[PDB]
């Protein structure tokens, strides 16, 4: 399995670290998956590139 996380950025490391793990342990689980074949891709998105109903997440 491999997944990809588009999030805001303005994280700290160590909660990008947590949500890594956490993810990748509830997809093994989920799918009896072997922790080592999860791949996850986090991907941070500025906050004048991602748009809700047209409106930036800027604002
Ligand atoms: C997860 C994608 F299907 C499995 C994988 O990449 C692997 O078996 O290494």
């Amino acid at each position: 399995p491999i997944a990809q996380i588009h999030i805001l950025e303005g994280r700290s490391d160590e909660q990008k670290e947590t949500l890594i793990r956490e993810v990748s342990e509830a997809i093994s689980r989920s799918l009896d998956a072997p922790l080592t074949s999860v791949r996850v891709i986090i991907t941070e998105m500025a906050k004048g590139h991602f748009g809700i109903g047209g409106e930036l997440a800027s604002k």
